[PDB]
């Protein structure tokens, strides 16, 4: 049974047939759509068939389907679980597993680049000091003196649920924010809870407008621990504007490398709760979302003020046209240090083309239009037109609580 | 199942219990959400019909707080009786505007819907040719435009009977631009109406061959041959479009009509189907400036703006498009507002739908919308819809889409 998609703008109809692969639910139902949610422990029981599956993928990937490699290592697998109620994937297996948990991942625009993934095997970890030093290596690869590239560090998979490792940052390099005691923010609104957590677990905070926070790391299941990554690995960014003069008096700056850490990792079964991945940003996640919307830095009116618009009546367009500007002075500072950016007219059309792509060999490509389509300008970027069937495929990169909130503390 | 939606951008968690009334379906499965495609989707038999009329008119006598009265019995049978012997049934005028009104109330798609309740009801059940079909739609328009006072209004043609015997309007919209394809390369007018613009010269109009040809009539009455008609120019009510600070803006020789009104969907009230119903508002400003001008099927005339604007349009990282975009939509706002002509900005109408949503989830118990079509195509992510969770289903009564009717009329 195949289904159709349709792009509004060029009539390229085509056809999908990956979809009846997907296993796991959406959200939806026949009487409702749950498209726009954001958000829609595990036994021997359900983990061969979970096991066997990945196996017939990764086997028919390198066209061994049915070899005898094949059958060997679904017994070995089978034995190992079994005897020991998990498993341990081959490098081969994990490397395959991490590039199509990105290749999967229906909300993510960058995947014309899934296939370039530098897969760092953490598996033999077993302290925070030994996560921190493998972080301190993801970032240095990843970030490549501003010449970024694609990297996923694998710390070891979950086993009881007691025992996890996590990263307790949401990214690797974020800005710390304070609640001042007068209802103001200093610094990143959005961090403002985890910098509370780092600085009762004793982070000197610095009181600044762009601290990068400390690593929060857990290894096995211990209680996390604090540590500073050295400044010289963190790529930072000056932020002017190719014609305002004024506009580097703000004193705004961002860092290179977007670098997401508070995802779980699913291959197989197997659940890897403490799993980094890396790439490069598209212009708009900082320019749009970091410094204009109204729960952030909100820089938007005092851009809107320096320009000189009406800022009286908002049919004026004064928001409209203030975030414009700072999204030409974040993709011109990138380009300037010679940074790795995409802006977003860029992106969305390799999407495009990847999409393509990827239902003539693959027979679908996974997408969500509510967040493909970019958070400015979308009519006006080719995804916009684009018809997108979304279903989940596995490998995933899956939502996990906050482990804050679930962590049983030592002591 | 009393489903939760939160707004990221201010924590307000709605519960919404409205959806479990939800009838038809959406087209996703729980394998597999279509939220992003555009169209999913003779006679109604004896049987199918009287549920639908006494779901409506239990929803109909429980609004006026009579359910499980005498008037509310009484009418019950009544409409069973007439449905019993004619095989279909006619409206009270009190149904017939809840029903319009309540169609609109449920447009999931449509952000406009805080004026739901103020919708002006033109009952012209007792049309008989497209003469009078003509007369009726010209004294909606003039009533619509009210000068540049613009109110809305819908204007219901006779119900579908055996489906030999449709009402239609052929036209998309009321009031449409004129399109015609050239020799050479592109197209002169505007794209969107080309086979449209065919089908009226094919069908024996004069075009005047302009840009700005006010399209013709083509109304179809009792299931005859459509007939054209042309809408008396001093009822179509046209803004030239300038620009507040750029006077090279009005030598582009733009202007855009007042009057949205869109006739080529079909209204459903208790199992009735009304295949001409033209209702009219008034625009949002993104829909003539982002849509109408700039889309590359449509006006497309991004070019020369940000040309005239002497932009750098030689990379796509410079946003020249994006500039451009926000210019073009500033001009649309002042032209209309300069005019009186009636316009709400994107910024204006989405508050006001967070309002309205707010609203429904108190008083109604829930609102269906459809993110992928509320949330503005320029500046999506600031704008309150974009963080604000959705939930899409369909109630009754509803506007629901129909074929285009050349593509079914027998000749
Ligand atoms: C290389 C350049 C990349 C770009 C430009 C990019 C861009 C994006 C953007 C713009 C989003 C939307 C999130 C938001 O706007 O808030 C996203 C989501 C996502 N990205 Fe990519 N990405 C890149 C690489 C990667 C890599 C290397 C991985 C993993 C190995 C990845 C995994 C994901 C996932 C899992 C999501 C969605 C998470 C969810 O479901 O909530 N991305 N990406
Ligand atoms: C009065 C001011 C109104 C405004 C500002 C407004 C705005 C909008 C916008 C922006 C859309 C998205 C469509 C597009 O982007 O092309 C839409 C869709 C729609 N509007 Fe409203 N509208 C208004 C009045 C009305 C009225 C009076 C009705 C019916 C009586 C109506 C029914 C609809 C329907 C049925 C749809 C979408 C149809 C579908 O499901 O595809 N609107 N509107
Ligand atoms: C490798 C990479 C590169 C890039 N250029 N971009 C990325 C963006 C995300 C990503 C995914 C989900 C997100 O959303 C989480 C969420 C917040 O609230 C409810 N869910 C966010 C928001 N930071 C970012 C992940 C990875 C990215
Ligand atoms: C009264 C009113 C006012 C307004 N201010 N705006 C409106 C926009 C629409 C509307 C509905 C459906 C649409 O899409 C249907 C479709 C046609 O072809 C493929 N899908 C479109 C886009 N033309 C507009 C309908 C009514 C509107
Ligand atoms: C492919 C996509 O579903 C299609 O372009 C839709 C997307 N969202 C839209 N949203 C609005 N408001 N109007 C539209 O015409 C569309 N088009
Ligand atoms: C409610 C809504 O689904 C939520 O705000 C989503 C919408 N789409 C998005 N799209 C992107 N790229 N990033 C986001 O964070 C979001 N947030
Ligand atoms: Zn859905």
């Amino acid at each position: 049974r195949f289904l159709k998609v349709k792009n509004w703008e060029t009539d390229v109809v085509l056809t999908d047939t990956l979809h009846l692969k997907s296993t796991l639910e959406t959200g939806c139902t026949e009487h409702i759509c749950m498209g726009s949610i954001m958000l829609p422990v595990r036994t021997k029981d359900q983990l061969f068939p979970l096991a066997k599956e990945f196996l017939d993928q990764y086997y028919s990937s390198i066209k061994r389907f049915g070899s005898k490699a094949h059958m060997d290592r679904l017994e070995e697998v089978n034995k190992e679980i079994e005897s020991t109620s998990t498993y341990q994937l081959k490098d081969t297996e994990l490397i395959y597993g991490a590039k199509h948990a990105w290749r999967n991942a229906s909300r993510c625009v960058g995947r014309i680049q899934w296939s370039k993934l530098q897969v760092f095997d953490a598996r033999d970890c077993t302290t925070a000091h030994g996560m921190f030093n493998y972080i301190c290596n993801h970032v240095k690869y990843a970030t490549n003196k501003g010449n970024l590239r694609s990297a996923i560090t694998i710390f070891p998979q979950r086993t009881d649920g007691k025992h996890d490792f996590r990263v307790w940052n949401s990214q690797l390099i974020r800005y710390a924010g304070y609640k001042q005691p007068d209802g103001s923010t200093l610094g990143d609104p959005a961090n403002v809870q985890f910098t509370e957590i780092c600085i009762q677990q004793g982070w000197k905070a610095p009181r600044g407008r762009f601290d990068v926070l400390p690593l929060l790391l857990q290894a096995n299941g211990n209680d996390p621990e604090l540590f500073q990554i050295p400044p010289e690995l963190v790529l930072e960014v000056p932020i002017r504007h190719p014609k305002f003069d004024w506009f580097k008096d703000l004193g705004l700056k961002w860092y290179g490398l977007p670098a997401v850490s508070n995802m779980l990792l699913e291959i197989g079964g197997l659940e890897f709760s403490a799993c980094p991945f890396s790439g490069w940003y598209m212009g708009t996640e900082i320019g749009v979302r970091d410094y204009c919307d109204n729960s952030r830095y909100n820089i938007l009116e005092e851009v809107a003020k320096k320009m000189d618009l009406d800022m009286r009546k908002t049919s004026s367009l004064w928001k409209d046209q203030a975030l414009v500007e700072i999204n030409i002075a974040v993709l011109y500072s990138f380009q300037s240090d010679k940074v790795t950016i995409v802006d977003h007219h860029s992106a969305t059309e390799s999407f495009i083309k990847h999409m393509e792509n990827e239902y003539r060999c693959r027979g679908g490509c996974p997408a969500d239009w509510v967040w493909i389509v970019p958070p400015m300008s979308g009519s006006i970027t080719p995804v916009f037109h684009q018809e997108m069937l979304n279903y989940r495929l596995t490998p995933s990169f899956e939502y996990q609580p906050d482990p804050w909130n679930t962590h049983v503390w030592k002591g």
